[PDB]
This record gives C-alpha cells, sequence and structure tokens, in this order.
C-alpha cells in the first residue's frame, strides 16, 4: 500500500528534479521570474509528465523552474534541506543524491545557463551550499545524505571542474562523479574533457557512476566500462542488446541504478515488452530502484516501488535483497558501509 515499509536505499536522484512544487513558486515571485501558474497544484500538473514526449519538451520543463532557483544562494541551500526531508517521507536511511553545480550557476560559468543574466553565485559556493543544507537536512530528519556531482556530455569543459570540486569537497559530502545529459551525441564519452576527468577521478579515489544505455547503444555502456571506468551504470537497459556485455557485466558483480518508473515515462521502455527489471530480477543481477526526478515524473519512491510489486510481481524478498546490494554498492567508506549493511539486516529481520 506502501509496498514495502522498511527502510530503504537511494542512489541514483536528480536533486533538481526533487524540488517542491511549492517553493518554486516561492522564489519565481520573490524574483521575478514568474512561472507559467501560481498555484503548487497547477503548476506540478505541467511541470511534469504523465506521459512520453520530446527531448525538448523534456528540457523545457527545466526552462521553466530552474531560473527560479538558480542563482539565489537562499534558494540552493532550501532546496538541499528539503530534499532530505522528503526522503525521510519515503523511508529511505541512506541517499545519494546527484546535480550539475554549474547549471546552478551563474557566474564562472560559460555558457551562462538558463539565459540567466550574470551574476556572482559561483560553481564552486553552489556545491558549498548544497553540502550546507544537506546537512542540516542529514541532523534534522535521520537520513544519511552523499552527494554526486554530475558532469555534461555536451559540455566536456566544465568536466575537469567537476572532478576537482569532487576532490575539493570529499566525504564532507561529495562521494563521486557522474556524467548525465544525452547520451545520443556522437562519441560524447570520449570527449577529452570527459575522458581525463574520469582519469583524474581514478588517480584520486573518486567514486565513478556513468549514465549509460537508458535510450544509448550498448556501445555506450561498453565505453563506460571500459574506457570510462565506471563503477556503477546509470540505467543500463541497453546493455541487454550485446549479450556478451551483459553476461560479463553480471559477472564482474556491475550494479545497475534502475528507474522503473522513470523508465515508462521517459520512452526508454515500451509497455509492449520485457521490462529490462524484471530480466535482472531473474537473473539476480545487482541494481537498486531509484526514482531519479520525482518533481517530473509525479512520484514518489513507493511509486517505483508499486509498479514493480503490481505489474511484475516482485516480492518482498527481492525487495530486501535489492536494498541491501544497494547498500554493498553504496559508495560510502568500507566502515560506514559495514555499519549501513548491519542496520539493514536487523531491521530486515
Ligand atoms: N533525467 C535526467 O536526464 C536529468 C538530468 N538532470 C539535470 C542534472 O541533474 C540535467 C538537466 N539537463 C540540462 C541539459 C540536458 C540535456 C540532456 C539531459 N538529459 C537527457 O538527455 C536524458 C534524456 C531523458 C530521457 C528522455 C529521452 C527522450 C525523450 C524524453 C526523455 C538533461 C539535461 C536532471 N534529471
Ligand atoms: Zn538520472
Amino acid at each position: 500500500t506502501p509496498a514495502f515499509d522498511k527502510p530503504k536505499v537511494e542512489l541514483h536522484v536528480h536533486l533538481d528534479g526533487a524540488i517542491k512544487p511549492e517553493t518554486i513558486l516561492y522564489y519565481g515571485k520573490r524574483r521575478g521570474i514568474a512561472l507559467p501558474a501560481d498555484t503548487p497544484e497547477e503548476l506540478l500538473n505541467i511541470i511534469g509528465m504523465d506521459k512520453p514526449l520530446t527531448l525538448p519538451d523534456f528540457l523545457a520543463k527545466f526552462d521553466y523552474y530552474m531560473p527560479a532557483i538558480a542563482g539565489c544562494r537562499d534558494a540552493i541551500k532550501r532546496i538541499a534541506y528539503e530534499f532530505v526531508e522528503m526522503k525521510a517521507k519515503d523511508g529511505v536511511v541512506y541517499v545519494e543524491v546527484r546535480y550539475s553545480p554549474h547549471l546552478l550557476a551563474n557566474s564562472k560559468v560559460e555558457p551562462i545557463p538558463w539565459n540567466q543574466a550574470e551574476g556572482d553565485l559561483t560553481p564552486d559556493e553552489v556545491v558549498s551550499l548544497v553540502n550546507q543544507g544537506l546537512q542540516e537536512g542529514e541532523r534534522d530528519f535521520g537520513v544519511k545524505v552523499r552527494s554526486i556531482l554530475c558532469c555534461m556530455r555536451h559540455q566536456p569543459s566544465w568536466s575537469s571542474e567537476v572532478v576537482e570540486l569532487c576532490k575539493k569537497y570529499r566525504e564532507q559530502t561529495v562521494v563521486a562523479i557522474d556524467l548525465a545529459g544525452d547520451e545520443t551525441i556522437e562519441g560524447s564519452s570520449l570527449f577529452p574533457g570527459h575522458v581525463q576527468a574520469y582519469a583524474e577521478a581514478v588517480k584520486s579515489g573518486v567514486h565513478r557512476t556513468v549514465h549509460a544505455g537508458e535510450v544509448g547503444s550498448a556501445n555506450v555502456v561498453k565505453e563506460a566500462v571500459d574506457t570510462l571506468k565506471t563503477e556503477r551504470l546509470g540505467h543500463g537497459y541497453h546493455t541487454l542488446e550485446d549479450t556478451t556485455l551483459y553476461n560479463r557485466l553480471r559477472q564482474e558483480n556491475m550494479h545497475f541504478e534502475i528507474c522503473p518508473w522513470s523508465s515508462y515515462l521517459t520512452g526508454a521502455w515500451k509497455p509492449d515488452t520485457e521490462h529490462a527489471v524484471i530480466r535482472f530480477k531473474n537473473d539476480q543481477v545487482n541494481y537498486s530502484l531509484n526514482t531519479d526526478d520525482p518533481l517530473i515524473f509525479k512520484s514518489t519512491l513507493d511509486t517505483d516501488y508499486q509498479m514493480t510489486k503490481k505489474d511484475m510481481g516482485f516480492t518482498e524478498e527481492e525487495f530486501k535483497r535489492l536494498n541491501i546490494n544497494a547498500a554493498k554498492s553504496s559508495f560510502l567508506p568500507e566502515d560506514e558501509k559495514k555499519e549501513l549493511l548491519d542496520l539493514l539486516y536487523k531491521a530486515y529481520r
């Protein structure tokens, strides 16, 4: 009813798509930007999807709300905080949250995002503020939280400062680097920018995830494993298109960060098909359940859980093992990771 009331782990959720409708009206109103509408209510319904659209119809969503938050220090910090209490309500005990620091900035970034005017919020103090509110979320709401800073495909030039933001803000709360945005652009996993950033990540012990095979071919996953050296995959559905690659990843115990509900809504999965997750369930792969963008997809974690237990016969035993897998493949230090494990066993039995 909730499908699974037991603590949970989430490894794959974007901050900048888990923003309360109510607080976007609050900052659009207080700053000029003025959204396409002005009850909370009527706002969620347009900035949210119920059906697949195209890529530019998807990005335009960002184009309503982002400029109302980006570039206000006030806002950056609250959304971080409000993110943590949103997760306490889902029953999460540990989450990793990801975002691009450049996309919330308005100076020392080129271009300037969202066609904002120039201010003085730089990439590097955005990571400082999210960290703040993420920490005081932690200690008010009971949810252990870390973060992930996203590289953007289209912009290899930002990547090297992503990886240095990762190193400078190390366990306080940044634990990994990611690559997001549009794995359709040719060759983008092999751009020199992204490549040397992941090399520097390897060099300096920052953990790695990549979004790959959501909408891209299995060759994009292969680029992610062999050349970017990821430790985990965002989505990775398209690895199923290549069977040796799939079998090998299974042997290697790769972690797949699955977004079930996300997948239907985006078009990455078409409901006339096998869901990739049930395959992963039947093959006992290492995967997690995640909601990706609850603002956009209209959703909550328990949405993912309900869709998996209703439409695909998951059971309570699977749900527990997948959260155990999630924890094991989390990017915590080994010590805090054993304590997380122990916690879950004790409440799973
Ligand atoms: N789910 C996501 O892809 C996502 C990305 N973000 C932020 C960072 O946390 C980036 C927002 N953003 C800005 C430029 C940009 C360019 C591309 C993408 N993402 C993609 O290309 C993934 C496509 C998402 C799946 C899909 C496919 C086809 C049609 C509709 C939807 C995000 C982008 C938040 N959520
Ligand atoms: Zn994602």
